[PDB]
């Protein structure tokens, strides 16, 4: 059944939410809720978080940072799997 | 990092690398799988399920159908996604 999908969705929704209520209108990530991600990523995972910081302002900040849409979000989920070269290209 | 994103987005490309191909996991998700999943979705044809297999289908199957790609998948987690709008915004 779709349940496991769901349950998954479930989470993401869990995730961003928190996040999005605040401020993130018409189902958006701004400015203030991605200063905030980046100082909660800034922590302990100094190499891996901080190139997944680079990553994540790089691919989100398609000049729209201010406020960047859950469809933007999504698609980084998406650049975040494509690191599987070859198979997700890269 | 480990973390409950890392968690949720792990969760969701992994079942969905499984859902991919049940009968041996894939990368890319088989017509097999999902006509499972269609199948499953239906059940007796569960009408809101119907328009959701409309959607579905329509969303997903973008030309690519005997196999669709992750890129087309993940479009439509923000799609699906979408429709949970009042607790995706939060």
């Amino acid at each position: 059944m779709a349940s496991p999908l769901d349950q998954a969705i479930g989470l993401l929704i869990g995730i961003f939410h928190k996040y999005s209520g605040k401020e993130g209108d018409k189902h958006t990530l701004s400015k203030k809720e991605l200063k905030e991600l980046i100082q909660k990523e800034l922590t302990i995972g100094s190499k891996l978080q901080d190139a997944e910081i680079v990553k994540l302002m790089d691919d989100l900040d398609r000049n729209k940072d201010q406020e960047v849409n859950f469809q933007e979000y999504i698609t980084f989920l998406g650049a975040l799997a494509m690191i599987y070269n070859e198979a997700l290209k890269g």
